[PDB]
């Protein structure tokens, strides 16, 4: 399994990349969509464009990406 | 192999954690994305090229589920090494 | 020992089957909330509001997804 | 003759031309609705449901509302 | 060549016209349901929000007396 | 004389054929949305004041038909 061992571990760091990814994106989206709310709702003021709030999820997406850490065997085996 | 495979076993459930999570963001801004766009074209009934759009991700969130629902018959057998 | 790490190939599998749909699924929102953005504004002109590119994360997650293989 | 048939054609067209538009003024109005509701639903079942998107159809025929143009009178 | 294109013209528009005889009824049906739906949903609420308009008059019966000319633009043997 | 038109008519048709198709699907596929919700709105109550459903499925297997027999004319 020494061999199957790293197949394991690479095939996991990779994971976790995805998951910076993906709590990367939104970053930009929650934000877009945050500014366009309150421009768009300000040009109003002369009814309401609601706003997003989704930070809570995000850094749930990366305590994880930095747990998936240990899950990764240690190399001690034989 | 104790903790072996425990630790791939292990991988799964915070991963699925993942998923499910994602979604989640996606089914929030995909609601005020589409509520936005329908307060702005409201505003405006009050001029064509001006059309608020729309957005359905509501497959490709779904998708995801049986996705992290399946990974259910990935763990290893447990008790049976 | 097949029935091992059986699990494991077809655990891979699953997972990359998300990051697939989690890209498909952004390029999407990418596409309205930039779209709209368009539209508003031309309501000033005929305040800004930012753009967003979240581009190479949409390409990535995808390749991030054939290394698994 | 002949100016009563190809008339009878600049006819056919100027006719669709219509159609076309509003068999695209109401499909926009069947989304700027069920788009409305559907909404709502989830506005209120909160205190699933699903939007509609048919932008790239309602003004591919809208364009249609065009190029037919090149196709009228003739001497 | 031109002993032959009346046909043409002729069937080719009949067709258009149910086609678009279609879209009236089809089209039509939708604006029923989806109020035979803010009305379920509506409903639901006093028991602000609200389900609203949908008056889709016009276009159906516009596409109706489109749909009533074009026999008249058809040529005549 | 009709051979700047037997091909305008030929192209004529097209645009047309092809208005037909984005009719359709602009119904065979907003048709989903409308019978989608025709239960999210129920399940909405069943659990717990009617949600009936569409069926234009007809109307978008006509404006298709009348698409391919139209061959008939060049």
């Amino acid at each position: 399994q020494k061999q199957i061992a790293n197949q394991f571990n690479k095939a996991i760091s990779q994971i976790q990349e995805s998951l910076t990814t993906t709590s990367t994106a939104l970053g930009k989206l929650q934000d877009v969509v945050n500014q366009n709310a309150q421009a768009l709702n300000t040009l109003v003021k002369q009814i309401n464009a609601s706003v997003v709030n989704i930070q809570e999820e995000i850094d749930r997406l990366n305590e994880v990406a930095k747990n998936l850490n240990e899950s990764l065997i240690d190399l001690q085996e034989l």
